């Protein structure tokens, strides 16, 4: 119930501030009511629980193709690595990179919650239909920025 | 039973095993048979997929991660779980084992599961069947043939 939901928002949020501060570029896609088989059938399906152990081990080796693509997410499982999403067709700030534009590409075609973390800056983005949003690297603000953008 | 099926997968861990081996990377790698493992994979991390040399690699060289640590346990050809642990064996043998070696023995003593071990030490590649350890070679065309022995 609570418990399954409340070990993935502090699971989610340890993952986010963790490759923020070592400025690991990550797409982590969070599946809702539309489904995003298509996509996990793009990338390579893994499923497992959404463990901080299992994202450090993919995402903490740049030689890994699973280090590259986005992670898609299904009832708090990861249910693939690697998946590639369709690019924003939207004018966008030129500071936001390939990453940010599949994500938002994503949200604009369904109802996908995605984050992003930058691997230039560290800084952590989320995209839910069409429009990205910046999220505090403080700690405490950002589980419940996360919090937020999942239950709305 | 498949001939495409298991020769993949003959390949896939061959290749593996040589790679760990080259590197000096410490690796436990369980093969379920007719004896159920369902035990031991719920005491691990459970993690469905195929069995991918890449994958195989970052989750025994990455040492920031405890799943480089314990056993992958594979059935029919794919991961099932990760970081399992094993009973140690009760027998008296030499101090020159190490723990890896020791869950091996313990594993097999106890059901048919063959398991393979690479040391982190000498990155010598060895079989555990039946509560009986030896040492494999790191030549490719033999190990393929040792491998394809052994499980069988």
């Amino acid at each position: 119930h609570t418990t399954s939901q409340k070990n993935f928002y502090d699971n989610l949020t340890s993952t986010l501030l963790r490759l923020s501060t070592d400025k690991i570029g990550a797409i982590i896609a969070i599946e809702n009511q539309d489904s995003l088989e298509s996509y996990v059938n793009i990338g390579y399906r893994v499923t497992s629980d959404f463990s901080p152990e299992l994202l450090v081990t993919i995402f903490y080796n740049k030689q890994s193709p699973l280090h590259d693509g986005a992670v898609i997410v299904r009832d708090y499982q990861i249910v693939s690595v690697s998946s590639y999403f369709p690019m924003t067709r939207q004018l966008i700030d030129v500071s936001y990179g390939s990453r940010h534009r599949s994500a938002l590409g994503l949200t604009e075609k369904c109802d996908a919650i995605v984050f992003i973390v930058s691997e230039t800056t560290g800084k952590i983005s989320v995209a839910v239909r069409g429009v990205i949003k910046t999220l505090s690297s403080n700690s405490d603000r950002l589980q419940d920025q996360i919090i937020h953008y999942l239950t709305v």
